[PDB]
């Protein structure tokens, strides 16, 4: 290279950013976008902990992306975990804000 030096000690660098990261509502899939341009297919996870087990699914970009789907059960603060190589990432757990409200209710009428 051409008077290079550009080999820093920690340039791999991976970051969550989206909609469902900032918040979202009960009985709806967050969807966000995490960085994961430069990292490069390596050991990268993803894990969800908070008032309720919510689903998370993975696309493929095939590009230089990672397009992420949870669904939670209930309203409430998010901790969305993405490690890297054993490895936290600068912004993980992404403390996601979900809100939403249940209540009981009647059916039949006249029994």
């Amino acid at each position: 290279g051409s008077s290079g030096s550009s080999g820093a000690i920690n340039s791999r660098h991976v970051s969550a950013y989206g909609p469902g990261l900032s918040h979202g509502m009960v009985n709806k899939p967050a969807t966000f976008t995490i960085v994961t341009k430069d990292a490069g297919e390596g050991g990268l996870s993803l894990a969800v902990e908070g008032p309720s087990k919510a689903e998370i699914t993975c696309k493929d970009n095939k590009d230089g992306t990672c397009t992420v789907s949870y669904l939670p059960t209930a309203p409430g603060d998010y901790s969305i975990i993405v490690r890297f190589d054993d490895k936290h990432i600068p912004g993980s757990p992404f403390t996601a804000k979900i809100t939403g409200d249940d209540s009981m209710r009647s059916g039949p009428s006249s029994g």
